């Protein structure tokens, strides 16, 4: 079934078809002059997928306030309906990332709805950074690393429950992000808290299926404002290495200290086989959770440059889990996710354009200027025609947001859902 | 009224009196060898006050979750009862800073309760960074700088109402902090948004009594994550200078970019007569709103060094409105505010110990090492005895938190107030 | 001609076919967007940025300096090299001189410039290092030094820079100093600033009627605890205090981490104190890297503010544009060439923004379409426009490739002896 | 003796009375807290930190260096000055050498050291700068350079440092390089790191059985885009990969803004890879300022982690501490003296923490009392302890005061020719 009427998609595509053909053929000629087959690029782009977060489908907020828009999803099922629009139009988000207990519901029905909507399920996300109804022990002072054994045990069990839910819907991974840390010096004993966390994670790993992966996600601060147990990629590596082969690190772009060279962290994790995946978003100050590429698009490209280089170097068994993790506080969540997915494919596409042979030559000869210019020749290329054509060829929209607004989808759900 | 039984305070003070006398007398001798009269210091310390935020006596949270404790205050009246405890025990927080609409209530009752509790009222705080029930225009895309004229007018009207409430309870200032800004490049036109803000604030300024002050508070980011209209002290200065003599700038410790030299900003505002006041707290990453001095006590001292240097050089027309602005997410809010107020007096006391003449000499001689060492000799001095003695002589507790816990106050209000439920934050 | 004309012609011819195809393709695309590529090219070809005489030589850090071959031996060699950048990019007709590094007879400097087809931008004073025979050291400051005699000496040096500038055609004096402290208590923040203000008022006194005095703020380095002119707030107070001729200069790499620099630019413009820019890029501190090599979008956003100013019709708005970089691991000439290109690139893209649509989205608070409107301009590859602007004005379609084909570096390497001590 | 004994005795007696009063008063206060001041003093007088040979000379920035009087030239002058610091503070018995700056006949070095009462700590290699007559430049890197012969040269140099160290009593080699890139694409992050790991493996092979190899991470400078050994994560990967004799060095000012450094210290200790800590303070970047002059609490929190480990004696926890600072505006000797003092101060205060009480508040999640338990130790003025420790071990009650009374600076000023005067 189609959330967006097929005639609206066709109409909006036909209206822009002529211009797209002109832009695509022109770019094709330009790339051919550069020794690149535009068709080979498009083919790869239409294959690049990134999972959408269920928690990003509704309007987000801050500790200061939340300003909901119209037609806010009432639960996971409405969220899946809205996620179906993102996939239908961009064709880059076939899978949805669930968060428990927020999306708690009959797995069987979740699966049924997903299949009907043409959606799949990516990594499960546990939640021990907030208390649930009827919960016996509070996570106020931590969860997996809490000083109280009973609390750690409760956190572990919750994670195992997430695994059972995921197994029922076709998920093959569990992502663990906790707020565990301290707001005051002395509040926690850094080492003992980390020891407790490792012990609890070992239990989760013990209950992890052999066809699943376990992702730990580091974050410098927030909700903890002095120390955080899994504060950076260094601690994250120690975690993954200690836990086992099925345990890897997840890198969320907005979770690093100011000025951090994040693309280097990505390369380091790849070299040691611990790059489990990504949580895409953009930011300027802290963990802003803004639309990917909206603030520093070149950084996004540089991260993808390390991903594409890994293949070029011949790295094996490298299949990162790509996921979007954003908060949409002042825009229509669907439009933001649409353009964010587009931005991610944009950076990927540009990374594919890099002349690796030329770059390698300039790196060996220490020709810094030509090396950086080689990356820019790729980054400066406007790949929108390729992105648009990929969508068109796969059942999507030439201009996703334009088609979305032309459909009146938002007003529609605004009438079907409360206020 | 005495929130904390006098017998407990006396009991807990006598239990520590002997140790205090020994420490106080020892410190006094040391200071004497330093040409300092401990009594002169203690006298000023007893008179140093910092306002407490009404919204700070309740447990705070993040966008991810809130973990309330027991006996959470229901509203302004419970909050005043809790603030009274802080004042009774530390004697450093005689005034409370109200926030509207949160603390909206009959002005007469507020004033009545404050008087009974021995609490006065500091600067009023307006709220146009969130929407209230029945609100005609949403502040989602801004308030005083919103592109919609009606929305700005509504924001202006609200601020004027805050001034009316303040006049009825004894307040003499309005503090304006808004979230206005943008999350994406292009979303806002920086200049036009600021022009709109200046015009709206000019309307609020017109409603100020002659003995009132309007304080604008800058913040680099949050809730806006790309740009903020009142992002730094520079923009804040432009506001104060444009609005008028009664308009000044408020400096909130955690509202600056990483590595910012905050004490310099303080010195600059003082130099140009626009230091309206301070919003105390500490931080390590962003606007963490942590207990004052819990992360960087030296920085807190350095800020007070600028305050004392001015307070000494006569600098007339210098009466900064000091207030604590913190969020207590993992501690009993009352205990945190108590120790925070203590840390602020600690920094003050230490700044008072600085040998101004010696420092001036080293500055003129460019003796950087001795200059910084002159500051350290004051900072390194454990002034706890002075703080404890000041509290004792004014009806406070030698060890505030120890007395607070010995009184069983938290268990008391926990048994009088409805239970609270932990929940998520505004993230979803 | 520093670079042989036949080389430029040959290299331009070699790339003519591809340029035509890309330019005309871009022209059609822009036309579909209601933009006249010819109008953009006409503006781009007139956008100039001054080159720092001190950036033509290889730079270094406190840890080491690794010079390349043919390092300029003095200001005259530097002008010769600056002529190469201008001839090939046609984007840098003016040079920024630094005194005493570039001290020489004004008559000869002017004559050399005229002969090379170069002009002179704002003069730059130097009281952040000690020169031979100096009566007072700037170790503890200059214009804000506690010692009156030291400040007087600093003032006289700045007045001397104005005299030199008047003789060569300059119309401004840029003042950046290292004055500050490395320890709390070392300096009295207020008194230090007052001393600076008094010294600057004297310098202002020596300004011709058509001259400007630019003060440049910097968060830290060389001072590591406090700096007198630490940020734009202090900078604004300086310009407002000094007078009409005093304005603020924004050096991109001089701000605290995560600072929204484009907002500072907008604020200074609103209050008429944006004197000019020192373009460069950075990731950590005042890295002084090639403009746009690290955060090209930020560079674009700064230009978006400059162009919006023109759109809003700000009166008498003529910021002084200058590159202030250090080239530690590349051929200084090649980096300056590509840096000048990046600046014209960001400028060109800013010109492409559909202001009409943007204006609408800002009013309707359509944040997504507003940012997408900026992106549609930024994502456009304007290289064809930059290349055509150069072709039309006697420059090179691909500046660096032409520079390399000319063998210039090897030429000056043989002509210039490397310093031995 | 560098400083006349009668001067030391005179200035000590001058302050003996007040010191008695303060020490006895603190001893009483500590007794009421269940702490025996004598146990603290005994440990403090035994706490040492190596002094960098390159720290006694005036430091500079990329803009300038303002030398003071009596600047030490050569390792022999430097050792003479380092002897003053040790004699007065008794906290710096060992000096860390840097090759090739301090190159000299090992036997003469060992001799001068023994004569001055100074030992030698970790050796420090230098492949972040080029020495005259060098076959291959380190402009584009050293141990991770793309050119094999260049890496081989860097490796050989480090081995030579080990040979020098074995001859003078050293037991470790510290490796800090500037290797990195200033532009995206310039280096392939992974390949560069692979080359570095391979080169370090060769150096590791040259290590005696009782030697250690320390690698030092740094976020940036001299490289302003990427640095091979950029943080503790990469550093840990290096140490774990090389072997048991390889550990990581943590330099306070080499971290990203707001980094929780004390946690990094805890993590490395937990995994047995904390080789040592390089002390200094900072506010903006790698400012290399006097320890504790900016954030003394942070210094205390680092020692809180160190003392907690020293108490339990953790596996492989035997840190090799050193001061790594640059003194640009003070008498280097005085700064090193007060920096060593601050280090012992934070150590003494950390020793005062009631670990039992702390652990109790941590287990009950009583955050307020836990942080207050730390503060009760930190707020304690341990100067009386530091001064008594010095007095008992042949040092000065007030180091800097005694230094100034001795007229030492004026003395070496008369023996050493300044660059100009
Ligand atoms: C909801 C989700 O678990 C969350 O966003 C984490 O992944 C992390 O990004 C939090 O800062
Ligand atoms: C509640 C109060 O308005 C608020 O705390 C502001 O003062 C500012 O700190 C916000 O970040
Ligand atoms: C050389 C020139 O004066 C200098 O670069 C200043 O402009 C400033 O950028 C310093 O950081
Ligand atoms: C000279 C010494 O190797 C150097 O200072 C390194 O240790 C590190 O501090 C670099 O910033
Ligand atoms: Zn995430
Ligand atoms: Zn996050
Ligand atoms: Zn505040
Ligand atoms: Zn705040
Ligand atoms: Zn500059
Ligand atoms: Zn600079
Ligand atoms: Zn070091
Ligand atoms: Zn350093």
């Amino acid at each position: 079934e189609f959330r967006i009427a097929q005639d609206v998609v066709a109409r909006e595509n036909d209206r822009r078809a002529s211009a797209l053909k002109e832009d695509y053929e022109a770019l094709g000629a330009n790339l051919a002059r550069r020794g690149v087959d535009i068709e080979a690029v498009t083919a790869k782009v239409e294959k690049f997928f990134v999972a959408v977060p269920s928690w990003g489908v509704g309007t987000g907020g801050t500790r200061f306030a939340r300003f909901p828009g119209t037609g806010e999803p009432r639960g996971i099922f409405d969220k899946l309906d809205d996620c179906a629009v993102i996939q239908q139009l961009t064709r880059a988000t076939p899978n949805v990332s669930l968060h428990i207990p927020w999306d708690k519901a009959d797995p069987k029905e979740l699966k049924a709805r997903g299949d009907a909507l043409g959606l799949g399920f990516d990594a499960m996300n546990s939640n021990t950074f907030s208390d649930a109804p009827g919960q016996a022990h509070s996570y106020k002072y931590g969860s997996l690393s809490h000083t109280n054994a009973a609390t750690r045990a409760q956190a572990v069990e919750h994670n195992l429950e997430c695994i059972e839910i995921g197994k029922a819907i076709g998920s093959k991974a569990l992502t663990v992000w906790i707020g565990d840390g301290s707001n005051f010096p002395g509040q926690s004993n850094f080492t003992r808290a980390f020891e407790r966390y490792l012990s609890a994670m070992a239990e989760i790993y013990k209950g992890l299926p052999d066809d699943w992966k376990l992702f730990s996600e580091h974050k410098m601060y927030e909700p903890a404002f002095y120390s955080t147990v899994v504060q950076d990629w260094g601690t994250n590596y120690l975690i993954a290495q200690t836990l086992g082969p099925k345990a890897q690190c997840l890198v969320d772009l907005g979770h690093h200290a100011p000025n951090t060279n994040i693309e280097m962290i990505v390369a380091r994790l790849i070299q040691f086989g611990k790059l489990g995946g990504f949580h895409f978003n953009d930011s300027k100050y802290g963990d802003d959770d803004l639309d990917a590429g909206a603030i520093e698009p070149y950084r996004l490209f540089l991260v993808f440059n390390e991903l594409v280089d890994a293949e070029a170097r011949g790295v094996k068994g490298f299949h990162p889990a790509h996921m979007i993790d954003q908060s949409h506080n002042v825009t229509d969540p669907i439009e933001s996710l649409i353009n964010s997915a587009n931005e991610i494919r944009r950076a990927y596409a540009q990374a594919l354009l890099v002349d690796r042979a030329a770059l390698s030559g300039y790196q060996e000869d220490n020709d810094a200027l030509m090396a950086t210019e080689t990356l820019k020749r790729a980054y400066r290329t406007d790949v929108e025609p390729i992105l648009a054509e990929a969508r068109r060829r796969t059942g999507g929209a030439v201009d996703p947001v334009a088609t979305y607004r032309a459909s009146g989808y938002r007003a529609r759900v605004a009438a079907e859902r409360p206020a």
